[PDB]
């Protein structure tokens, strides 16, 4: 009958698990850490901005925030912010623009173990931005209007460019152009720098390097002035390639509908049940070990924590069926690296001989759940086996992991 519509079906499922650990490998948030010397914080984490025909551009970023004020701050122990942006265009707009939406939540710090500035942040705040730029010698400059709602950690602004064409790609900008109206949770809100600045604000520095070209050099006064949170940046860019990805336009806007086909959270809840061993609708440590442990890793118990940290909105120290279901999406909005993929082959290429025998494919998925037999196995190779070899390649592979 159909070999087809059920190889498909069990690909994606061990497609999504490898994807899974990819990510619970990776450090993908905002970390940040006091920095008792100037008062502040310090935060470091890398964007992924979509190439315009496939591939990804990383843009590292090394942030340090100080407060304008004499008064006194709270200084966090280390924690991340999670960030969810969408990037629009306004119908009725004529000039370059951008419209951006943002979720900004603290995590990081499990259940297992506030200041006079969060009272002006209780209400929905009003947000005014404005940026200089100078990226090669190539001038221009950004206004911002919007509003700020921290019980929600909700940030929306609409940006146009008042020096004509902007010459470099927005998503670039996105970071420059309000870590103030992210949401802390109660069990952590003597970790909120942003607020405990306000309102004389803070300093925010930053130095951001696109990896194979260029980088940019921020220095911004986030304050209120009146009953507006106000943001005014300088950035200065130096050594782009006049030809690459950022000075040449060669970035997504943004693709991908926020939300999910029904069809897309089935094909994850297939993932997830690669995991969730025992069908209670969470992960633990136990049951990522044994996935692991059948794809040839050998990770500590405090590996395992870690992992689970990354992604663990409520700190309960778990994988919940909804926190797997933002990881997944978010894993498929952003294109992994060269590095990553190599890797991902690696689980399967067993000898290392830069080929998917039919023989490895069969271990692989013993190893992890399905009782497949050599006729679905063969068929898998089949769907991607672009050169007819009987093996998969590592060219083949990246098309089999869309
Ligand atoms: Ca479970
Ligand atoms: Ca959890
Ligand atoms: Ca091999
Ligand atoms: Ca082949």
């Amino acid at each position: 009958a159909t070999m087809v519509d059920s190889s498909r079906r069990k690909w994606n499922k061990t497609g999504h698990a490898v994807r899974a650990i990819g990510r619970l490998s990776s450090l993908e948030n905002v970390y940040i850490k006091a920095d008792k010397q100037k008062n502040g914080i310090k935060a470091n984490y890398h964007i992924r901005h979509n190439i315009e025909d496939g591939g990804v551009q990383l843009a590292y970023h090394y942030q340090q925030n100080t407060p304008i004020g004499d008064g006194p701050v709270l200084l966090p122990d280390n924690h991340y912010l999670s960030v969810q942006s969408k990037l629009s265009k306004d119908p009725n707009e004529k000039r370059d623009h951008m419209v951006l939406l943002e979720f900004v939540t603290a995590a990081g710090i499990t259940l297992g173990m506030v200041s006079k500035g969060e009272e002006l942040f209780t209400g929905v705040v009003p947000i005014l931005v404005e940026l200089d730029g100078d990226v090669n010698g190539h001038k221009f400059s950004v206004s911002g209007e919007g509003e700020g709602d921290a019980t929600y950690g909700k940030l929306t602004l609409k940006f146009i460019c008042t020096t004509g064409k902007l010459p470099v790609p927005w998503p670039t900008l996105v970071t420059t152009l309000v870590q103030c109206f992210s949401r802390y949770p109660d069990h952590m809100k003597q970790h909120d720098f942003f607020k405990s600045a306000m309102p004389e604000g803070y300093i925010q520095e930053r130095t951001i390097f696109f990896k194979d070209d260029g980088n940019y050099k921020t220095r911004a006064e986030v304050k209120f002035e009146g009953d507006t949170l106000v943001n005014r940046i300088e950035l200065k860019g130096i050594d782009f390639k006049e030809d690459g990805n950022i000075l040449g336009h060669k970035l997504e806007y943004n693709m991908l509908p926020d939300q999910l086909t029904e069809e897309q959270i089935a094909e994850f809840k297939e993932a997830f049940s690669l995991f969730d061993k025992d069908g209670d609708g969470t992960i633990t440590t136990k049951e990522l070990g044994t996935v692991m442990r059948s794809l040839g890793q050998n990770p500590t118990e405090a590996e395992l924590q870690d992992m689970i940290n990354e992604v663990d909105a409520d700190g309960d120290g778990t994988i919940d069926f909804p926190e797997f279901l933002t990881m997944m999406a978010r894993k498929m909005k952003y294109r992994d690296t060269e590095e990553e993929i190599r890797e991902a082959f690696g689980v399967f290429d067993k000898d290392g001989n830069g080929y998917i025998s039919a023989a490895e494919l069969r271990h692989v998925m013993t190893n992890l759940g399905e009782k497949l037999t050599d006729e679905e196995v063969d068929e898998m190779i089949r769907e991607a086996d672009i050169d007819g070899d009987g093996q998969v390649n590592y060219e083949e592979f990246v098309q089999m992991m869309t």
